[PDB]
This record gives C-alpha cells, sequence and structure tokens, in this order.
RNA sequence: UAUGUGAUGGAACCUCUCCGGAUAAUUCUAUCUCUUCUG
C-alpha cells in the first residue's frame, strides 16, 4: 500500500520533539503560550 | 438504726391471648473504547 505524506509536516514534528513528560503541575494556573510553528490561520491549531 | 407485757406478710405463679409467615424457574449474546490535525 501507499503511505501518504504525513510526518514532514512541521506540526507533527514539533509535537513529537516536544516531549515535556516532566515539569507538569496539577495545581494553580499554568504559564504557556500558543507557540504555533510559523502558522497563523485560525484557532484550535496551537499548543501549550 | 430499733424501744419492750401482742408482728399467720412462707399471707400473693407476672399470670393470660398470638403458624417466623408471604413473593421469586441458578438462569444467560452485542460490542467495548474517544481525540484525529489543515490533507
Amino acid at each position: 500500500d501507499v503511505p501518504r505524506y504525513n510526518h514532514p509536516t512541521p506540526t507533527d514534528k514539533m509535537l513529537l520533539s516536544l516531549a515535556a513528560y516532566n515539569r507538569n503541575h496539577k495545581h494553580e494556573n499554568g504559564k504557556a503560550e500558543y507557540r504555533i510553528v510559523k502558522p497563523k490561520h485560525n484557532l484550535k491549531v496551537d499548543f501549550m
């Protein structure tokens, strides 16, 4: 079967590289920014 | 805690009346699970 163009998209690459397994706090407000990878199109396409 | 020439209290059955009863086949097929990234 043919594998479609999936991984070289910048969003998938930055999501996979950004592990952030530790440094997670379950209390108080978080300090994160919408660091979209060179993409400003619409909402819901971002990350913390 | 008595008071004295006079105490059958051994002088009285907690007795009598009332179905632990009623209802129930030890039986058996449809999913489960939510975040995917422009496609």
